């Protein structure tokens, strides 16, 4: 019979902007192996705020040995920070619907905009550097899909759980 994550204790409904946040952050609640849909997303957030936080730390050396300012995060739509970042998307997708059904549950669009807010805010990488508009570009990617070979959505699975099993 069909498991569902439940959803969390909201306490005003407001918060609903929240829930995502509370998935993926609330271990009393939602312990570690409870859930496989959102270990994989959680994984899937750990490896792209590793990749985010390496790659701003990168540029912004680069910057520094130049003796010059990091003008932007350059986010190149083919490497790791890419492939981490659908990553992402495809495991919010399959958190958003393994959440117990009904009026408490947020629609889709309400739901996969609370994403980038909590990336940004994990990473603590700047916005002026990494915007949320540049963000929405990149999901907007995601959704209209496809040098070198892209990794496949299944690829992108045995990549998440290759980092569950070896780091």
């Amino acid at each position: 019979d069909k498991e569902y994550i439940p959803l969390p204790p909201l306490r005003d409904m407001q918060d609903m902007s929240k829930v995502l946040f509370l998935l993926s952050t609330d271990k009393k609640r939602y312990p570690d192996g409870r859930h496989r849909t959102l270990d994989y997303f959680r994984a899937s957030v750990e490896m792209f705020v590793t990749e985010v936080r390496q790659e701003y730390k990168r540029q912004y050396q680069q910057a520094q040995r130049g003796g010059r300012a990091m003008q932007r995060f350059t986010w190149k739509n083919s490497g790791e920070l890419a492939i981490c970042f659908a990553c992402c998307c495809d495991n919010v997708k399959l958190l958003y619907d393994s959440l117990q059904p009904g009026p408490l549950k947020p629609l889709w669009d309400a739901f996969v905009s609370q994403l980038a807010p909590m990336l940004i805010i994990q990473s603590r990488v700047p916005e002026m550097m990494l915007s949320s508009q540049t963000y929405h570009t990149k999901y907007m990617d995601w959704v209209k899909g496809g040098n070198v070979r892209f990794p496949s959505v299944a690829d992108r699975r045995v990549k998440v759980e290759t980092y569950l099993r070896s780091g």
